[PDB]
């Protein structure tokens, strides 16, 4: 087992593991190092999760809050009548912020941008057509029309905004 989970800095996440046979114990790692557990009837976090993590006693899902960037991390889940391994891979993310849109009316170029965000990918449109991504904080595109506005859109796994304006330039 293998999972991919997107959080959000300061919200929390819940590593879900499938809910059969109750576990009598359960561990948790970050990587190698001890995150929780239910060991001989007692529960107990370690290092920076005392705390800010919750157990579910049944089916050993671990639920952290409050994400840090230093969270991101591979995580494993261990019980003793459990064969195979539970491994979640949690990136922790920065949400975006608005985009800004601006532009330089003598080389027809347009500039799209945002300050805020993880691995954001900006997305351009004209009208209802989307002319380009990048995968960058900043994005410029020629435009050869002004027929519609233009509306960029910064993206990234755990939000998006946009922002849509209309170019005025001579014609
Ligand atoms: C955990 O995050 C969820 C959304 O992912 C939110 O509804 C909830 O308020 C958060 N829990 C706590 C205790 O803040
Ligand atoms: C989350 O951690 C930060 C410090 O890293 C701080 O805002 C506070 O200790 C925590 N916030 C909440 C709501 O528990
Ligand atoms: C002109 O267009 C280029 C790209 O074609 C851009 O780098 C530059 O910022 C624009 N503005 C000016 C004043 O040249």
């Amino acid at each position: 087992f293998s999972q991919q989970i997107y959080g959000v800095v300061y919200g929390n996440v819940t590593f879900h593991v499938p809910s059969n046979v109750p576990l009598k114990e359960v561990l948790w790692k970050k990587q190698k190092d001890k995150v929780a557990e239910l060991e001989n009837s007692e529960f107990r976090a370690f290092s920076s999760f005392k705390n800010r993590v919750y157990l579910d006693t049944v089916s050993g899902s671990l639920t952290i809050y409050n994400l840090t960037s230093s969270d991101e991390d591979e995580y494993e889940m261990e019980s003793p009548n459990i064969t195979d391994t539970m491994k979640f891979f949690l990136y922790v993310l920065e949400m975006v912020s608005k985009p800004m849109i601006y532009w330089e009316c003598s080389n027809a170029t347009l500039t799209c941008e945002v300050l805020e965000g993880t691995d954001v990918e900006l997305k351009l449109y004209q009208g209802k057509e989307h002319l380009r991504s990048l995968r960058q904080k900043t994005m410029s595109y020629q435009w050869t029309n002004l027929r519609a506005p233009f509306k960029c859109k910064a993206v990234n796994r755990v939000s998006q905004e946009s922002e849509m304006e209309v170019v005025n330039c001579p014609e």
